């Protein structure tokens, strides 16, 4: 499946599309969101077991799970929400995150590999989608 390896940012332009698809209404790129530092990440996996720490400079969270299982979490406001990682082909995995009910859109993310150093990881959320290619540091 690949994935095991740190990942540098490569091609990223969806942040505004996130605050623009959730329902633009004075948000307009939230006049603040864009890119001030370098949002890096580091994956650590052993077979079907995977770990994912997406940080940038300050503290952050990471999912030390193993594909075939779900995690837990909470949305911004409304109801709670868990997640669940799976596969697609063998080097492309997903992570459908739901709020145990869903009202309209939903959250989720799919990490995919390419050639041998092009990890494109997407991550939707409330109809938004953060898609950016990565490479192995």
């Amino acid at each position: 499946p690949n994935f095991s390896g740190n990942w540098k940012i490569i091609r990223s332009e969806n942040f505004e599309e996130l605050l623009k698809v959730l329902g633009v209404n004075v948000m307009l790129r939230k006049i603040a969101v864009a890119a001030a530092s370098k949002p890096a990440v580091e994956i650590k996996q052993e077979g079907d077991t995977f770990y994912i720490k997406t940080s940038t400079t300050v503290r952050t969270t990471e999912i030390n799970f193993k594909v075939g299982e779900e995690f837990e979490e909470q949305t911004v406001d409304g109801r709670p929400c868990k997640s669940l990682v799976k596969w697609e082909s063998e080097n492309k995995m997903v992570c459908e995150q739901k709020l145990l009910k869903g009202e309209g859109p939903k959250t989720s993310w799919t990490r995919e590999l390419t050639n041998d150093g092009e990890l494109i990881l997407t991550m939707t959320a409330d109809d938004v989608v953060c898609t950016r290619v990565y490479v192995r540091e």
